[PDB]
């Protein structure tokens, strides 16, 4: 059985409460939300570990997705950030603003954004499991971990110093590659992992050009406050 | 720096290396929805993934990664990590959408079990075989943990394999791009490398037997083992 104040009459962004730990990921499809102006509702759940939120995502984290199919006739989820940024863009990104237009286009946003999901994305976590929860400090765990993560840079660095290519995926444009890369490429999250981010200075500019941008402005400030406000968890007016 | 005299884009071209039982469960994955979908391409068996060419094609200097001519045949394009060769793939040569998805809600639940996959199994599975193999001293308590975060991966594909008529991990009714990023780390040789009962599993082992049984899945294994084994070791295979 869902709470009762779950209902689904637009897109439902499923996070938790607003900590320097626990936003990295829910705010990848609150930024294409901002950027795009889809309408959608804040629910924070109190538990992931909660039977009616495994019913949405398996996996048991934040964030997820309910949203109204096209048609109407189905409740549709998204779970997995990489997986909330491919749906909101094949709902609502239209003229594939963030998505790709074409085959081209897509075959390098699909490269990079799949280099986060599987490389530095999961190293991050890793990191993070091993540094801070694991009951027992492995610290030559840790260290390879944090070494994988400068070569994640390296590689990120590469691809901004090439001719006109001012972000990951496409020269002109940010794409859901950039989105997904950002909260785990920027300063805050470098000096989190122990590393002087200054030694990438083109993924720095990267990282504050994307910064500087309104919606995702808006998204780092929203994902902060969730669970803050008047109402603590559930879905916030 | 300059690509080997015999590297050329007359069709899609699948970079490899030679065949190992732990060499071929990233690129088979693409191989599988070529031989699905009868997709002309050629076999580049790379020696040396660090070369300098190669990095320019993929910039992870890993395999799988595709070279192919872009939809107008003027330009040449790029596909790497084994999930982007799928999506890849699919977008320019699956135009039914028999492995892609036909619409938004297909598509939902295919990128959730292909992102899972992506995000969870196989880098878990990565990191597992690299401080069991790869690294110099060997940690048992990370090789320990790894294994014991993939039980829960597979704990996740069986509860999924246990809902009604679900025959398949995205859709009930046929096998996507999800179903082919997962079988390489979800099948009984797998399981029997990482130490585990897959029979513990038993919704898991059955679609395991059911995706082998698929022609193109049989073609796929059987080929990926043999490049570099051939009558060329190295580079442009001949078909
Ligand atoms: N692979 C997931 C990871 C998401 C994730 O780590 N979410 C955390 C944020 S706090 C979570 O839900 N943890 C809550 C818990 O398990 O206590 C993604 O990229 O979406
Ligand atoms: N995340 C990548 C991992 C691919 C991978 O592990 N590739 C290995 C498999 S052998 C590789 O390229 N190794 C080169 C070598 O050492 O020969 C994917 O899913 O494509």
């Amino acid at each position: 059985e869902r709470p009762s104040d779950l209902v689904v009459n637009r897109l439902v962004l499923f996070v938790v409460k607003g900590t320097a730990t626990s936003t990295h990921n829910t705010v990848k499809p609150l930024i294409l939300l901002e950027e795009l102006g889809v309408p959608h509702d804040i629910y924070v759940v109190e538990k992931v570990s909660a039977p009616w939120f495994s019913e949405i995502n398996p996996h048991k984290m934040v964030p997820a997705i309910l949203d109204r199919s096209p048609d109407g006739r189905d409740t549709l989820r998204a779970w997995e950030s990489t997986s909330t940024l491919m749906y909101i863009a094949d709902a609502y990104d239209k003229d594939g603003t963030f998505g790709g237009r074409n085959v081209q286009e897509r075959s390098e946003i699909n490269n990079w954004l799949t280099l986060h999901t599987a490389a530095l994305g999961p190293t991050a976590k890793y990191w993070l499991y091993f540094y801070k929860l694991h009951p027992e400090k492995l610290p030559k765990t840790i260290e390879k971990l944090r070494s994988n993560i400068t070569v994640q840079y390296d590689i990120l660095e590469r691809r901004l110093n090439e001719p006109g290519q001012q972000y990951l995926a496409l020269k002109d444009r940010p794409t859901i590659a950039d989105i997904a890369t950002l909260p785990f490429a920027m300063k805050s999250t470098a000096e989190l992992f122990g590393l002087e981010f200054e030694k990438w200075p083109k993924l720095q500019e990267w990282s504050v050009r994307m910064g500087e941008r309104e919606a995702v402005k808006r998204a780092w400030q929203r994902v902060a406050g969730f669970g803050h406000g008047e109402k603590e968890y559930g879905m916030l007016e």
